[PDB]
């Protein structure tokens, strides 16, 4: 009863953050009709969360070492819960932007500490292997359960959708309080100069990337904010050399296989993120299931992924992470190919749409566990903080980058086959068929990116003794 | 009975050609002990057969039209059969070389006509699909049965090995005589100047490549012969513009998907060729099975190959060649990955060495049939001759090229891990472990080549209406 309570508490922020993002996206169209925030404000509610979530993410990595990882986890989750309540009672656009800024700060504080708690709370061995599976298992639960909740309690009001996090947030705080123990180690002085430059460099980069399309890539404020990011980034590296308790220990990333493992997650995260966002759009637009039905139809993915994580936790003590990652990705590669050849509009559900999802889910579940274990292997307690933060940012950073390329490919072929750029509802059913074949074509590009991840995963070379089995 | 006799007769030369090459390589060591032809003579017996087999191949494409395909086939097999008897009673080195040269001339005339008879004898539809399966099926039966025969009666004398072709050749001549019909059409005059230059251009290039390693790549005769090959090639193309009944119709090869198809066969043949040669060497040297046991152990591959060919023949009329080629290659890709990870020395036979061979066999069987059908699609009768000849040359030419790269990689890593270059009988059993890991490392390189074939097979774009089902 103490072990199940501990694992659930550590992964709580993963469930909340993933679920919040899915619920926010689903409710965007209805927020217009009530607040009337125009198209410009449509994207600000989304970028507002990401502006502070990514800008302050590396600050939260080192924050646990100077304050305490348990007291940082509770504070991060508590602030996130309070922000949801405020977000649900926003009377104008202004209140909603500040409400979303607060959520990003709360997620930035807690998300890196959640992964760092896995390494320190559980000793290396079977305990850590099971904890990692539960950590990754409920990241997918939040995504699917968001679709069900967001698509169900949205025909009454969008405000109630944001209130669903309060019952969940309260439980995780209670479990974390009554299941986690505070380590008795002396606190470490925070890196002042290195931290401010890192926060200023990351936030400026995200602002310029987000505002670029709105104002144009060469507007003047886009590259104008890009200049600050480069100046901030440059200064950050120089003062890191003579930094005590470094925010980013660059010396820790040498020509060894640490770069390979951290490069795989960056591109692997991009493949995963672009795969869910495209599949979600395809189901809603081309097949027209709607939000509630799509969420219920993806329940087998969670069950299928649960099997993959459960099996991989046992095998990770006997096979190296190299073979498991390749073995898991081999099943996923077959799933994408089948969906790229026999996935036209009008097919039934159980024969055609369920099987590739189930097989794809098992393949992903098998490969997630070995990668996470090797990312936090052979670090220690005085550098697990920053290393955990770097692992998650690369996973999050790879999402938008790969997705941008895929969406560009989708649009280009839509016009080639005969198509129109705009809302799907105004389509003559011959332009729609072009959109259907554009999405199927894009699935080949995602598969191509998966091959690169597999190829670069052959260089990892970790043995099962190091990552686990101790 | 009539149909069965026709398909067997047409594919006869594939069985003989593949069996003869496998038997010759096995009996090379003893030909030294009796004839005493020295190390220099070791390669002339092999290169003699390939010098004329590749030199005269393009002349045999257009021979069928000027005299007749049935008569050309019988003449080609007959001269091959007579040469084997003369090869079996060679007095010394000299008599053996002319014995091997004659076999190459006979196989050059009959092999291109064998594939042409498939297109012109069976109308497009289920008949052709079945005929294509048998044509590719007996290529593997000859390969495996060569090892058994070459390892079974090699302990008494190498002269009995070459006489095994005589009983098989005599049956195939009888079947072709009483099962194939002579076509009643007017003959087309043979291209004198174009044919002569092509034989000179191709023969000189093969000679230069073969003798280069012996005398060095910059000896003077190596590049000296290469100049003659280049001079012949340019003269061949210039005259070929104003040629009647052209030997090589370049105009037939345009930017359409014929180049993509013919490019895949060139590289696909290399992957297939390098896979059997390397696997045979690994089995004999590392596992120490011996020739007879290796031949008997590869029987499941033939049965697995037969199942893949049979299934693909039925599916080719419902699914395009693009998906079948990818589907078959996907199974093979998994088989080679498994071998690259769990194929150390001393593993048992049934669980480890059989299953990857069986799975790989089905993958290859599925992919060859769609590729063969698409290679002879949309051609006609007045140009089937040269097109079939080009298909075989590209398949055979891709073998040595890809194999040379793979062998260099295996040799380089053997020294890296600690080993020696030389006979495998004088290794320390620590130097042999390095060789074992080198072979499995090379298998990944073959997988890299296989991926490129799949990537370039996505551009085929033939519908099932064109290649079959008509
Ligand atoms: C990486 C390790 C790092 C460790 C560093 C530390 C961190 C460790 C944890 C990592 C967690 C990653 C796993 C989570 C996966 C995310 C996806 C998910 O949990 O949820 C499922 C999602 C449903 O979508 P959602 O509802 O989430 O969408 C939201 C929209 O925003 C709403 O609109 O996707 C899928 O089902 C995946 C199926 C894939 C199978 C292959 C496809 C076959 C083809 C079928 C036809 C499709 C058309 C063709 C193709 C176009
Ligand atoms: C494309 C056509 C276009 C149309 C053009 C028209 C023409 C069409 C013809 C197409 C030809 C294809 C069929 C014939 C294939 C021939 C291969 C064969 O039927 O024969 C078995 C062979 C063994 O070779 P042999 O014994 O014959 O060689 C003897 C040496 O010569 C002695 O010196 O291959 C295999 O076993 C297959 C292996 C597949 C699975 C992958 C391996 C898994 C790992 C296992 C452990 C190995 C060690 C690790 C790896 C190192
Ligand atoms: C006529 C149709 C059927 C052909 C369409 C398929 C090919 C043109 C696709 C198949 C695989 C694709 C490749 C698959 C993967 C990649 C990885 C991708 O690599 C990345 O750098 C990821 C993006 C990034 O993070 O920058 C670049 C494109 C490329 C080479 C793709 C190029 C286009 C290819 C060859
Ligand atoms: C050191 C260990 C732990 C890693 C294994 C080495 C990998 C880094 C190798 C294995 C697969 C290799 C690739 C496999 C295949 C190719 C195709 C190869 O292209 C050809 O095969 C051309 C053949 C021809 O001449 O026609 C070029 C190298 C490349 C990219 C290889 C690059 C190096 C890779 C990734
Ligand atoms: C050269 C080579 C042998 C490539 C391997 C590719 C692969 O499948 N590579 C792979 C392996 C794992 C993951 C993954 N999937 C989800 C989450 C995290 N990682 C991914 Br995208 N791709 C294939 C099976 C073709
Ligand atoms: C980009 C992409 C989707 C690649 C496909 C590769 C493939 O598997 N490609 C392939 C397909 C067929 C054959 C074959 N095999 C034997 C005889 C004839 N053809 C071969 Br070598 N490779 C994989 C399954 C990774």
């Amino acid at each position: 009863r103490s072990f199940i309570a501990a694992v659930i508490a550590i992964g709580g922020m993963q469930l909340l953050a993933t679920m919040d993002s899915t619920v926010a996206i689903v409710a965007l169209p209805k927020i217009q009709n009530e607040l009337s925030l125009s198209d410009a404000g449509r994207s600000w509610v989304i970028t507002a969360y990401v502006l502070t979530f990514g800008g302050l993410m590396l600050l939260g990595g080192r924050l646990g070492d100077t304050i305490g990882r348990k007291r940082t986890f509770i504070v991060g989750v508590a602030l996130f819960t309070i922000s949801s309540v405020l977000c649900a009672v926003a009377w104008d656009e202004a209140t909603l932007v500040i409400a979303r800024l607060s959520q990003g700060v709360g997620s930035a504080i807690a998300s890196p500490t959640g992964l760092a708690l896995v390494a320190t709370t559980f000793r290396k061995g079977p305990a850590r292997n099971a904890a990692t599976a539960v950590f990754a298992a409920m990241t997918a639960i939040g995504s699917v359960m968001g679709l069900v909740v967001g698509g169900a309690l949205t025909e009454v009001s969008w405000r109630w959708a944001f209130l669903v996090n309060v019952p969940i947030g309260l439980v995780m705080i209670y479990l974390a309080r009554t299941a986690l123990r505070e380590t008795n180690k002396e606190r470490m002085k925070l890196d002042a100069t290195g931290a401010i430059l890192a926060t200023l460099a990351c936030t400026a980069a995200v602002f310029a990337f987000s505002i670029g399309p709105e104002k144009g890539w060469m507007s003047g404020i886009t590259i104008g904010s890009g200049l600050v990011a480069l100046a901030a980034a440059v200064a950050f590296v120089i003062v890191e050399r003579t930094a005590e308790n470094p925010v980013v220990p660059f010396h820790l990333f040498r020509d060894r296989n640490r770069l390979v493992t951290f490069s795989a997650i960056l591109l692997a995260g991009g493949v995963m993120f672009s795969l869910t966002v495209c599949i979600g759009l395809y189901v809603q637009d081309i097949l027209g299931y709607s939000a509630l039905r799509a969420g219920v139809g993806f329940i087998p993915f969670v069950i299928a992924m649960g099997i993959g994580l459960g099996v991989s936790s046992q095998l990770v003590s006997r096979f190296s992470p190299r073979v498991l990652t390749i073995g898991g990705g081999y099943l996923l590669f077959g799933a994408m190919l089948y969906g790229s050849f026999f996935m036209h509009r009008g097919v039934p559900y159980f024969p055609n749409l369920v099987m590739p999802i189930v097989v794809g889910g098992i393949g992903i579940g098998m490969a997630v566990v070995p990668l996470t274990l090797s990312a936090i292997a052979g670090v220690g307690f005085d550098q697990i903080g920053p290393v955990s933060a770097i692992a998650l940012m690369l996973q999050s950073l790879g999402g938008p980058l790969v997705l941008a390329v895929i969406q560009a490919v989708i649009t280009s072929r839509t016009l080639y086959l005969g198509g129109t750029t705009g809302p799907v509802k105004f389509m003559n059913d011959v332009q729609l068929a072009a959109l259907d074949h554009a999405y199927t074509y894009g699935l080949l590009w995602v598969a191509g990116a998966a091959i690169i991840v597999g190829g670069m995963a052959l260089f990892i070379g970790y043995t099962p003794q190091q990552v686990a089995h101790a």
